[PDB]
């Protein structure tokens, strides 16, 4: 665990676009915080960049070749889906999160079922294993065609959650999705580290 802390790339420098996210949402800090304004949902703009029944968001950032890792913290969310998005695929609509259309992701359901959301017509349920995670970390390589998921709770450690190997389309765009605030018991933001 020790060592794949080691071999990770530089952190990415990202920052949530403002432009991309669901109505409902809100973007603060600089660009690294995002969560679920419970206002008055206004209505979705005619621009197909913006997601408009997925409550997710993009970075600014497009990603084309090389390797990258970032982290979000998740903390206590019981609702999420964290991974990358095809620039070519569809964001208008009710999404279908599988590989084929676009989507790579990891996510998260009532506080502790994790699941690698797999060509399939079932998300495919992990191992927690012991202590839910609070911040994950995301490596994509282009070269190796590979999108991997890391508990990064601990500083100085990753643990291996996931991996996505099929060969990986670009460009592509860090995506987040921090669903529907479920009566008020999935409210915590999505945090860029």
């Amino acid at each position: 665990r020790k060592m794949f802390r080691a071999l990770m790339p530089a952190l990415e420098e990202l920052t949530f676009d403002p432009s991309s996210a669901h109505p409902s949402l809100v973007v603060s800090s600089s660009g690294r915080r995002v969560e679920c304004s419970e206002q008055k949902a206004p209505p979705a703009g005619e621009d197909p960049r913006q997601f408009d029944k997925a409550v997710a968001v993009v970075a600014h950032q497009q990603l084309s070749e090389g390797e990258h890792y970032w982290e979000v913290d998740v903390g206590d969310k019981p609702r999420w889906a964290l991974g990358v998005i095809a620039a070519e695929a569809p964001r208008r609509g009710r999404l279908h999160a599988v590989p084929s259309q676009g989507l790579w992701l990891l996510g998260l359901r009532e506080g502790k079922i994790l699941e690698a959301h797999v060509e399939a017509k079932e998300p495919r349920a992990l191992r927690s294993p012991e202590r839910r995670p609070t911040r994950i970390g995301l490596y994509l390589s282009f070269g190796d065609g590979v999108l991997s998921f890391y508990d990064a709770s601990d500083a100085d450690a990753l643990v291996p959650l996931f991996a996505f190997h099929e060969r990986l389309p670009r460009p592509v765009y860090p995506f987040f999705d921090v669903c529907w605030h479920d009566k008020g018991k999935n409210a915590q933001p999505l945090l860029l580290v």
